[PDB]
């Protein structure tokens, strides 16, 4: 039951308001994290989560940012951090696949206004 992947880069683009154009660039760990900061409101250090990530080690960063916000919150999964931030297609959507049913599974119905929440950092 996988999406698509044009069907996946629309979810995210519009739940987060987001300009990715590959599934690749989830490789920078930050819709995810923003992603949990919608979850789970203060789950997140999102101050400390560069939205703009270039470079391995600030993607790295990120993912050590939502690998302590699942701890934090009782998620069970060890997130493939050394293959996702190499920024392949296959590890990359297959992560996004589970991540989007886990999103699916606990969204709650709260507001979140995303554009704001990368404002004021």
């Amino acid at each position: 039951d996988n999406l698509s992947r044009h069907d996946m880069l629309a979810w995210i683009n519009e739940s987060l308001q987001l300009n990715l154009t590959k599934i690749e660039q989830l490789c920078s760990g930050a819709a995810y994290c923003q992603f949990m900061d919608m979850l789970f409101p203060g789950s997140i250090a999102l101050k400390k989560v560069k939205f703009q990530a270039k470079l391995e080690h600030e993607y790295i960063q990120n993912f050590k940012i939502l690998q302590a916000g699942f701890k934090r919150m009782g998620v069970d999964k060890i997130i493939p951090v050394d293959k996702l931030v190499k920024g392949k297609f296959q590890d990359n959507f297959e992560f996004v696949q589970w991540f989007k049913k886990f999103f699916d599974a606990n969204y709650d119905g709260k507001d979140y206004d995303p554009v704001a929440a990368r404002q004021g950092q």
